[PDB]
């Protein structure tokens, strides 16, 4: 028990807070996903501070609503893709006048760190509940046009999925997941640009597990091509895949921004729309799933076949609800059984990333088995939406015992519990603080 | 109706101190990279509940920048570049003072041997957490129990030359209570002459607010510097030139506190005998020497000017000195907790929170807005919630730190706050009061 | 603050164990509601001893499945109603074979306090695990058949609304829901018994609120004239009414039961019944609702009028669900406005049993007003349920507030904390150890 | 892995303990309707947490069967009809006892003095409550600190005839720790004679088993009671008489203890000035007489036979006496906490958690299933942690109590537990366990 809580939210904190202080270059970039967990994160503790850091990722937003999931502080610290290799700002007819994006997308979570911020916020006083409201009508419109962006221009057909461009939006690259749709991706010639010929790519978790960098920024350069014009990227891509856990996280953030919506009174005509979205993309996440165990499956749009993986992805419908009762049984059934979370030589029942007992599980990398904190907490939060208070208590229980060690690790080695890497920011130090305050 | 829960929950606000310990910019002050005696001990304390070896760093910090005979000078400066005033040409300790550290530019004054405390705290939560942590606390101490045993032996041979047990100030900024009524007669009595012409404005403003001289007789606080520079810092000539020399009461108990901390630390952590057995014969040398000090009727400690020979009796939190160090017979600390209980301190009716105010509301001395004039301090009240658990206190212990806690739960994370109303008044360099409730909570 | 959370758990436990320690006089004999409520009590501290207070209930129920409101340990100790006046041993085909019990039922929370046994069973090892395993082996048909009769033998219409027969059944009788049905009861002449000509009616919130004594216990007489018989009772039965907050908790309980039969492997078809009567129930509920408001309203069948009164009741949909959304905003604005929880009168903003601006309300007496614990806990807990996890959470605060003097009355009067008395156990006590622990 | 989560959390593992208060029902014990002196004291320290009114009424109903001469029986019997044994009939007290109260039948044999530290409880718990439960609190102390008084008068003075410091007891029951080594070799020279013969089968089984005889010698523990019954429980004849006399150096040190507390209770609420000095003075006199026994090189305390005029040398939780009192010279209690804290007691590396055992592990009289012979008790743990806590050792106490609730989230609220596996060995009538636990929590 090295910390008691009140020892774990102060060392959370302090990892939140990034200084004084092997640990990860920290760039002066701002991720979209990261942005949003350090939000949830900091509600806790400073209302105001978790206001600024939205306000700061939103006023990167692109004018058709996108939010681009890097805002580079500058374009000389040598970050790669950095923004000479995006060129959105005299590319894309969206980007922001002045701020520096790249041209990739990412999960849809910021709803989620909006009500953790008016959640908290409500509790304490006058001042402070003036800072949340004040945000939301600042941002209400954003937040509108975000999620009218994904359903309007990656569900163009209406199937109520999301589809990625490249496995870099889905929070989730170093996976089984998209290993044989990056498979039929084949690179030509690169052009020349004046970084050097062979650069790596900054962020670790991003690098393609076979060192196949071509593929990765070959995909670039196809939506450079027709200038990240929404209405031309399905042409020229060789990457689409609908993917289900982005899909079931947007049907979420849909639910709890019209509940936003009704308890601070915005405008009715948006609410409805929420509402029709998160109920589009929950038909969408079932109609992927196995008639037998009820997991979701990716589709690979181009091969247009259902992809089938082992990872904590088939659990989607777990987060957005809509499956049968029989369904959904057996589907909790599995998450909860020997192939994931009841795998006997698993050190804690956290989810892994992928089953142990698939042919695809790899220990040490990334989303290929890794246990990873901030997934058992979005389970455990979306579990407490849905009325499953228990199995959410016993989820946040099971993070907090892993996490009192205070290693505050994005990943653990799934057997051994060895602290494995940190992200930029401390998505695990989010979880632990919301977790507990 | 039972009362409304507050703004923010253990965890939320042990959280929010971590997060605000190193400076609250959630008015706030302007933030310099130099470091205080002061200040890194609180912050030492506040960071070992969430990490020992950021603790230890804060030390070593301050400790590599001690003076060749042991004093922890108040302040080491990051750079002589960023304009702080009075700073490293002012105080010139870089060329005139030859026990100054060889490559680290420090002011020429010390500051209350809190440091020991923080050494507690570290071990005392290192004890706790596995055998690497317990290795970076016993490596530390190792490195630094020489240094740790040459800062005490400083203060009781070269600021208690006589023995008398009490440590005499040249400075009132050397007692971390400046503001306060505690040393306005003996700063009415240094009579500056002409100042010697520098390069700065002839106005130039003492940076840090809670140092400059309330009345704005300015003259006289930075006269004292140059006779302090008039004789290159030499302790055994400062004697001769100073015109402020105070025994300084609150500033003697806690040295007491402190050898009686670092002694039981070392025999803990089998350091040599000898350094353990000096820390004992000073812990008792200025426990005395604090009850020497006191009222006959009330127990309430004073502090001495030494040049009017002269008790100095003001009605501040000073007097309840001998309340953190024991030592006084048992009927007048009866009496002195009577005193500190009472109507005159925390019990005073007009108080929002029964900590303790800085000085008396019923004096004549009492300014509710003004530093240590009578504003509440969390740092004071933790000083003695400490203190008193140590003395075996329990309880008065638990309903401080209770109070304590239930004052900073809107998560201000003040300094020091008007007595009356609670407003939060300001912000030091670092938030000693996060430190307090990191403490109290972790 | 005057008790920290752990004095306030060990006060609430000492408070239900009943020993040493104005006060009521404690009777030997256990009620139906009584009884669920301290099996909730007790779970945190005891699973054995919550086991054994369900166990002894239900070893008293009729052989058709239905629970009766009360067992008597006893026919000599002069309480009133008694075994005498209910005569249901001799009386009543269904009566068990060696219990007295009486011939009304009471509301169906016991599934409620099922799951919390099996809840805090399962963090506690091998040896409790296996009492709640061998529990729910031993009574889950019966807690089948109790729902089961309530289903088939109080909605023989299946309109999904429970009918009683008596004001007693509901939970809630000195209430202003019943007043107009009561109205319409006129009683002959009351047969001689050996009891006095005048007997106290002994639990004081049992006597009708304008000593109309004879009412209530004519409606007794036409249970004993057809011998409680369930196909006979609507012939003769004076007082008929369509209880819409008992048929939300009877939903509830459905849904709560069949979730347990799915957790623990019971019989499918009974989870199918069960999951079925939920939503029977449910839209039940909904289909007494206003159409501006979505207040439920109770249902006179023998007047053929809905009842209209402005109580707690009035939110039975927000416990079951089944609203849409426009219309269960609606209901919660109700809920959190100021003809209730925000009334600005009130001390605390738990639920007014009546509203305060209602022209039935009584601030003394019972449930025309008063501040009831155990309602509050009732909601919290099904709005933590149906995932309304702040709402829920700022209830269990507001409760706790309220609790922390360690008074534990039953209720208190709505405007000055005033606490106005004790039932036989404490439900306060239970509601408070429940939210702790 | 890191540990798993208990199965009972703080306010659940209130409520079981709570809920156990009054004996543990939930193998069982034998629940009879008396009331006894230890106890009764733990029922009351459990109480306060969650009712004064409640702890108050205890201590009355205990206080009311007081002796005229101020000794508190260890039994209260609700009865002499039940079949107790020994009851009233055996003990007689009721027809040979000049000083047995009038309308309550009682045991003539006393327990340790831990009254005093259950009134610190009430009084601590009391004055956080509001004026009601302050007004019931005063009220108390008002009705009955004349006889706790003569309860501490009646110690000092007829368990102490010789002023020594030390407590005589007359049998192994007083100490309330009889199933231990300490007393083999005093019991062993009790030789009874001719035993009168009752009314009960002549092999009727003493109904408590913590105070059967060990070897069932139960003879000698009988014959003790007729020596007492034939000098009329007089206290000037008890000493000609008893064949077992032993200054038993635990019991002293709580009653040191105790006066100190009492004597800070009668001041704080303005009791005479004269009852307080005598607090005081015994307070000390006893705290004296405990470092008197001390091993030279350890610390370790004694207890004495007075008729084979020598040391009883047993390696028991009794040697620690000096621990709760204080007294010993600094560095003689260094030892005895390196004793406490090493691998003969707390460190010994077999020991599920490091509760105290009550006898060393290593000693040759350990028994790790019997009673005091070995077990580890929370109670005893709880009374080192409440009296560290009044000496200072915050953090020592601090750990004690984290351990002891370590061991007691299982709920099983035994008093007494095998010291290897942790399998809880017996309960015993009130549930001192959950006394401890309710304290520590509440």
């Amino acid at each position: 028990p090295s910390f008691t809580p009140t020892q774990l939210a102060a060392r959370a904190a302090y990892l939140l807070r990034g200084n004084d202080l092997a640990a990860p270059l920290l760039y002066p970039h701002m991720w979209s996903w990261d942005a949003a967990f350090v939000a949830i994160g900091l509600a806790p503790l400073s209302v105001e501070r978790a206001v600024v850091e939205l306000d700061t990722l939103l006023s990167a937003q692109w004018r058709n609503g996108m939010i681009p999931h890097i805002v580079f502080a500058n374009g000389v610290d040598g970050y790669f893709p950095g923004p000479a290799r995006w060129a959105t700002a005299t590319l894309a007819d969206n980007a922001p006048r002045n701020r520096l994006t790249s041209g990739i997308t990412q999960p849809p979570v910021h709803a989620i760190a909006v009500q953790r911020i008016l959640e908290h916020a409500r509790t304490r006083g006058r001042s402070t509940r003036a800072v949340a409201e004040a945000f939301l009508d600042r941002r209400w419109g954003d937040l509108m046009r975000w999620h009218r962006w994904l359903a309007e221009c990656r569900d163009r057909n209406e199937r109520g999925r999301i589809t990625l461009y490249h496995g870099w939006e889905s929070g989730m690259d170093n996976s089984p997941r998209w290993d044989s749709a990056y498979a039929n991706v084949v690179p030509g010639k690169l052009p020349e640009y004046q970084r050097a010929d062979n650069v790596i790519i900054t962020d670790p978790s991003q690098r393609p597990s076979d060192g196949e960098y071509d593929r990765y920024l070959w995909l670039l350069e196809e939506m450079k091509a027709v200038r990240y014009d929404d209405e031309r990227l399905p042409s020229v891509m060789s990457f689409q895949v609908e993917d289900v856990f982005f899909s079931a996280i947007f049907s979420v953030a849909c639910q709890v921004l019209a509940e936003i919506g009704e308890d601070y009174k915005r405008p009715h005509a948006d609410v409805k729309d929420l509402y029709l979205w998160a109920e589009r993309f929950r038909a969408g996440v079932v109609e992927t799933t196995d008639q037998r165990t009820g997991a979701a499956r990716d589709f690979d749009v181009l091969a247009e076949k259902w992809l089938v993986t082992e990872t904590a992805a088939q659990f989607a419908p777990l987060l957005c609800g809509g499956l049968p009762h029989d369904r959904e049984r057996a589907l909790l059934k599995l998450l909860e059984g020997p192939r994931f979370c009841g795998h006997p030589d698993l050190k804690y029942g956290l989810i892994p990333s992928t089953s142990p007992v698939s042919r695809d599980f790899r220990p040490r990398e990334y989303w290929r088995g890794p246990v990873w904190p901030v997934l058992t907490w979005l389970f455990s939060w979306c579990f407490a939406r849905r009325g499953w208070a228990e199995r959410a208590r016993l989820l946040r229980q099971e993070g907090l015992r892993q996490a009192s060690d205070g290693s505050f690790a994005e990943y653990y080695e799934p057997f051994t519990g060895e602290p494995l890497g940190s992200m930029q920011q401390s998505w695990t130090a989010a979880a632990v603080l919301d977790w507990l305050g």
